[PDB]
């Protein structure tokens, strides 16, 4: 209970459904700004059109010419550049009078010790004349801006802007020079950000503050200086309070201790929406805050009971209760959903990593015959690259023909990726499984209401996966761990759920002391019997995906889910930058910020389409008006995707059944559409992989589970270690948009009565595959 700060009252909050929204009402924010500018966020880009007209940095140049006392504070993450203080030199560059625009690359400062490098400060913070104050999931970023329409036709941005990380780039920009073909789709963006007002911008500001004096009682660039720079600092501070009574050097620091940038501490309001800034800060992090509050001189008046020490998990802290605190539904939208789910489950035995990614670091995935004339796995074991049979790698490569070259190209790729793993694992301990309980609180909750025979429901909005191209090792690996943490982990979300519903289903049938192994028991096809149970009264997981014709090409990508959301009854709703991932919310290591939010302007509906409850009416819209956007009704003219008007009549009725049947079975239609023409997309049921026996094997019955990469297939569905390849290609491979010389390019029927955003996310996809970078699990946690 280290909290960053505590509930006011008397805040006005404005949220944000679109990226296009928040950087609109940024720009005239900035248009007004006077004394000062707090900027902070994972990556920022200066260069994105905030109005689609002026960058960013042109606002930040636009407003120091205007206000002449304005300061200027950008506290960019420092990924392990050049660009961000170049552009802070080009905003003070000709000013009236001295620079009046600061950066400071803001070094990590988690807890995690030599794994420490891997980690970052995520918070998307923004601050203006200590009055308007912005938080959310959404930074200042390439890929941000992005509407209702969810469009997919890159060519109408420039630059990094024709976002797509999954993607080739095969096209070219006239003013290397490489962008979005006009034939190849944008990867839109689905974030939720808010705009407050009121005594909690208070606390925005202190997180702001605190955060660029204690960088600079370390700005210094070695471990030596930094001595001195805290012994220089001790003494111009006995120097002011005593002005108060009546080679090797460390560097001039900047601080933000002038009275203009500094924020008086607010009255007790009352009334309009009551707000608390949560942070993830580590312990390391606290404590070099406390640095610069004596270096600064900077004491911003605390409230009672909040912690100037120890690590602050206030993002999992809060999350957690809201969950147990509600009544009627929880919805959640999240880039991730990874959290503790007990032992890994129902990978194949007799495979030990998945295709897939055994072709990408397995060495059984080459011909044994090259791998006992180089002794690969002698070097493999002792890593020592060196220590390997060079005279027969000659050999190899004078060997003519393709197995000899792929083999070498390959050998070396296994090498570095391998090489990859082995660092991480030893910069520090790999912790087993995964840690946070946002998985064990929903499912409890579920359980409760199971228990005590009321109406509950979960909605889960993610990603369809993780963004970039799936064959990247690490991406894999999320997935997977995604996976495991939903369905396939011996205590997963659904499996928690399932048995719990097992369990209240024998209540008087059988002796209690038994049923724990009876629910436990094995069925014809092998499965245990507490997977019977339909988990689909209580929890819907959907991912967002659209589809577009463009340059004559059918094409699809997902609607990336990089909100960071969640909701409950519509009264709560807290909102930032925390994923539901052990880097975000354990506290100690990745840096976050977000806020609870309730409003105390209250109305009246029928949650459940029956029973009077009361909501806050501005928690209520959002949830409204989030599902308005995924369902259609919010778009405007053009796209491709027709409003889904059949839901237009739940969206006031989240609670009843009734609602979440609706979206339920429309989510399984519109992915049963788009699988009836995309073979690639992640899915349940492979339809590349052919059984080859009389009968399906054990456990294939009704079909053979979807690789990571589902073109793929398995060469011997019984030998699944002998691997196999990718029946047909995938869109991360340029030969699926260009015609390779040799081979010509695949196309697709266009996906037939598709209707709103929403999807059914696949719960068997990756079923029986280990897909296991090798990396550090505290990295991926
Ligand atoms: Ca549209």
């Amino acid at each position: 209970s280290n909290l960053f700060s505590e509930k006011r009252a008397g805040n006005r909050v404005r949220f944000f459904t679109t990226g296009r929204d928040y950087f609109s009402d940024l720009a005239s924010a900035l248009d007004s700004a006077s004394s000062s500018i707090f900027i902070t966020g994972w990556q920022v880009n200066y260069d994105v059109l905030l109005d689609g007209r002026r960058s960013l940095w042109q606002c930040l140049r636009q407003a120091l010419e205007r206000s002449p006392a304005l300061k200027v504070y950008v506290m960019p993450w420092l990924s392990p550049d050049f660009e961000t203080m170049l552009a802070v030199f080009q905003l003070n560059a000709g000013l009236e009078g001295g620079a009046r625009a600061f950066c400071t690359p803001a070094i990590q400062q988690s807890d995690m010790q030599g794994l420490g490098v891997a980690f970052s400060h995520h918070q998307k913070s923004v601050v203006i004349d200590n009055r308007i104050g912005y938080v959310g999931g959404i930074d200042l970023a390439y890929g941000r801006r992005d509407d209702n329409d969810f469009s997919l036709d890159a060519s109408g941005r420039r630059g990094n802007d024709a976002y797509n990380p999954g993607l080739p780039h095969l096209g070219w920009m006239a003013e290397d020079n490489a962008r979005l073909a006009a034939d190849q789709p944008r990867m839109p963006w689905q974030d939720v950000h808010c705009r407050i007002e009121g005594p909690s911008v208070y606390d925005l500001a202190r997180n702001f503050i605190d955060r660029w004096n204690g960088q600079q009682a370390y700005l210094a660039k070695t471990p030596a200086l930094q001595d001195t720079a805290l012994v220089r600092s001790a003494l111009e501070a006995v120097m002011k309070w005593l002005n108060s009574l009546a080679e090797l050097d460390p560097p001039t620091p900047c601080w933000i201790n002038a009275p203009e940038q500094l924020p008086q501490e607010p009255e007790v309001r009352r009334g309009g929406m009551t707000v608390q800034v949560l942070r993830s800060a580590a312990a390391r992090m606290l404590e070099q805050e406390q640095a610069g509050r004596l270096g600064a001189g900077v004491n911003l008046p605390l409230q009672v009971g909040v912690s100037t020490e120890g690590v602050q998990s206030n993002c999992k802290d809060a999350m957690l209760l809201a969950i147990s605190g509600a009544q009627q539904f929880i919805y959640i939208e999240n880039q991730f959903f990874q959290s503790e789910f007990g032992k890994e489950g129902e990978v194949f035995k007799d495979l030990p990593l998945s295709g897939p990614m055994a072709s990408l670091r397995d060495v059984g995935s080459l011909r044994r015959d090259f791998v006992v004339r180089i002794r690969l796995e002698e070097a493999l074991e002792q890593r020592d690259l060196w220590l390997l049979d060079w005279a027969e790698v000659e050999k190899i490569a004078q060997e003519p023909g393709t197995e000899a070259r792929q083999f070498l190209k390959s050998m070396l790729a296994m090498w570095g990726v391998n090489a990859q793993g082995w660092l991480t694992h030893k910069l520090g301990e790999a912790q087993h499984g995964l840690l946070n309980e946002i998985g064990e609180a929903l499912a409890r909750r579920i359980e409760r209401a199971i228990q005590r025979e009321h109406p509950f429901h979960v909605y889960l909005v993610l990603p369809v996966h993780p963004e970039g191209a799936l064959n990247v090792p690490n991406i894999m690996h999320q997935v997977h761990l995604t996976q495991q943490s939903l369905v396939f982990g011996e205590q997963s979300l659904v499996k928690r759920i399932q048995r719990q519903m097992a369990l209240k289903a024998l209540e008087g049938k059988s002796d209690p002391a038994q049923a724990r192994e009876i629910i436990e028991r094995k069925d014809a096809r092998g499965r245990p019997v507490y997977e019977q149970q339909d988990w689909s009264r209580y929890l819907t997981l959907l991912n967002l995906r659209t589809w577009a014709v463009l340059g004559g090409r059918v094409v699809t990508e997902q609607i990336y889910v990089h909100s960071k959301l969640l909701i409950a009854d519509d009264r709560v709703a807290i909102l930032g930058s925390a994923n539901i991932n052990d880097r975000s919310l354990q506290g100690e290591r990745d840096s976050e910020l977000a806020v609870m939010v309730r409003d105390s302007e209250p109305l009246t509906v029928r949650l459940d389409g029956k029973n009077d409850a009361i909501v806050g009416k501005a928690i209520h819209q959002l949830r409204v008006n989030l599902w308005k956007k995924h369902f259609g009704l919010s778009q405007g003219p053009g796209g491709f995707v027709k409003p889904a008007s059949e839901l237009s009549a739940y969206l006031s009725i989240p609670a009843a059944q009734e609602a979440w049947e609706a979206i339920q079975t429309l989510a399984k239609e519109n992915t049963r559409a788009y699988e009836r023409t995309f073979n690639f997309i992640p899915q349940n049921i492979s339809q590349t992989q052919l059984q080859l026996t009389p009968e399906p094997p054990k456990g294939f019955e009704d079909g053979f589970p979807a690789s990571i990469w589902p073109t793929w297939a398995y060469r011997k569905p019984g030998e699944l270690r002998a691997g196999g390849q990718l029946m047909e290609p995938m869109p991360y491979q340029e030969i699926f948009w260009r015609s390779s010389n040799l081979t010509s390019v695949k196309t697709f029927p266009p996906p037939n009565g598709v209707s709103g955003f929403i999807t059914a996310l696949p719960t068997s996809w990756t079923r029986g595959e280990r897909n296991d970078s090798g990396l550090n699990l505290s990295i991926l946690a």
